[PDB]
């Protein structure tokens, strides 16, 4: 039924529950069809923020969103920055491409800034 928590962050990804899987995206002009967040802090568990529609990332089927990123080609970025990821995507030319594990199971991030909200409209 229900179960605990309790842990401290992951390591060798082993530790994450889900399924693993993977995708080889070429990046067509522009950048790849997906974004990401990671949560500022420098151990976070980065994020398919979105997928672009009808991009590169959802025609390979693979990508989905809220997907967590475990490695980028084939480096461990688990818990690295954000800036770094976001460094590691820039550093792949156009026409070049790069493999990418996530993880699956998990949920979008709830967004405590704001997950969607309105003032007062009536109705």
């Amino acid at each position: 039924g229900s179960s605990g928590s309790s842990g401290l962050f992951t390591r060798d990804a082993s530790q994450l529950k889900g399924t693993f899987l993977s995708t080889t995206l070429k990046k067509s002009n522009m950048g790849f069809g997906f974004t990401i967040i990671g949560g500022d802090e420098p151990d976070e568990f980065l994020q398919v923020k979105s997928v672009i529609p009808d991009g590169p990332a959802a025609q390979d089927g693979k990508m989905e969103t809220g997907d967590v990123i475990v490695y980028i080609n084939e480096v461990c970025v688990l818990g690295h920055t954000h800036a770094d990821v976001v460094k590691l995507f820039q550093s792949v030319p156009i026409g070049q491409s790069v493999n990418l594990v996530l993880c699956r199971g998990y949920p979008l991030p709830f967004d405590p800034e704001d997950p969607a909200n309105s003032g007062p409209s009536s109705g």
